[PDB]
């Protein structure tokens, strides 16, 4: 089983200077719970619904920039990689989400631990 | 065997906020308690629920940090008494196509939350 | 949801005087884990793989008759009944299996608690 | 984070019978311990497994009550060390398309049983 068959297809992202309220609006209209923060050319972080609640919960304003409340992270994975490969990286880098790119580097999707345990559920004798 | 009752399978010590609690204070509770939702109460009685998504949605709609709970929560008055048999909670969940139900006492006050998973565990238990 | 959509289709049964070793042979060839014991016209009990192991485990011989090691029970349910109806009977009569019959009384199948919890799993917003 | 290891998620205190144990004695253990299967060992080392179905099958094939464990068990030498990382057990399960694995110590002796559900729980835990 590969990342591609379990990741959530998603090419939308937001810049490191994007505003929290604007980010929230994108996620709401696109109907997504997580989003990759890119420093123009590459992913530099991830933002989930929990990160937005936590940011407000810590005293940050609705204008706070993405880079100030996202989970900073540079690691990515190829969509062709085995899911167990994604699991290993999430563990080693302590992250619940992985931006998924192609052989060229273009952002294709995002895969999370939920997807991993799911793929496991889908896969036996006693 | 006798019927198992909600009270013995519900998750107690749930977190709630009043219907006029402000968005920022609610986000603060969820952040400090590390939870993904809270029950909104009106004088101890459940009137809705606020999830992380409800918060993000309200912000994405331009609501300020002072927005009251009742203005952006998911409204719901569906509840089940703690003295109710397990299957009673099940019948209510099916009827309203929902996985969780606030649990109240005979006076209508919030006591806990029971989920569809709690129900199957109760079935497994008695068997 | 009704019993019929979750029960295991099965019209085979064994008599109350049937021998344990013969019962075991039927279940093995038909590849089933449970079986209804009938007193000719109606169900009078149930026999599962566990009952056969338990019978041997208690000192009974391979020749032991069905009625001597089965779970005695006369209750049945219609295949058209709602699953919650099956759950109620299993609870009230303390049994993990229910012989399923039709409007005429013919043995159609057997439904167990596993089927019930399964049907529940298959069925929502948060 | 470091890798979780089999030892911390395996079910210990499992029941085993020797490879020459008789069918009736094995059935007696399973009945008295109220379990659905036992590990068959050869000098503490796992050589197979006997489930309720294996017992019924042997009887249905005319085997007597004195039939030895090794004659009707499901033979299997696939095992995983208790010091192994969780994913190691996972890789072995996938490879052999099986949901459970006997766990042994460095000397090959039976210590427990780890299942695919234990693996997902370990994943949920560390996350």
């Amino acid at each position: 089983e590969i990342v591609k068959e379990y990741m959530k297809t998603q090419v939308i992202s937001v810049t490191k200077d994007a505003k929290l309220n604007d980010i929230a609006k994108v996620m709401t209209e696109k109907n997504i719970g997580s989003v990759i923060v890119v420093d123009g050319n590459k992913p530099v972080g991830i933002i989930t619904e929990r990160d937005i609640v936590k940011a407000i919960g810590k005293g940050k304003s609705l204008e706070t920039k993405a880079e100030e409340f996202m989970t900073a992270s540079l690691i990515t994975i190829r969509e062709d990689s085995p899911i167990t490969g994604a699991l290993a990286l999430m563990r080693q880098f302590n992250i619940r989400h992985l931006p998924v790119v192609d052989d060229k580097g273009n952002l294709k999707g995002i895969i999370s631990i939920r997807d991993i345990t799911r793929a496991i559920d889908d896969m036996m004798g006693e």
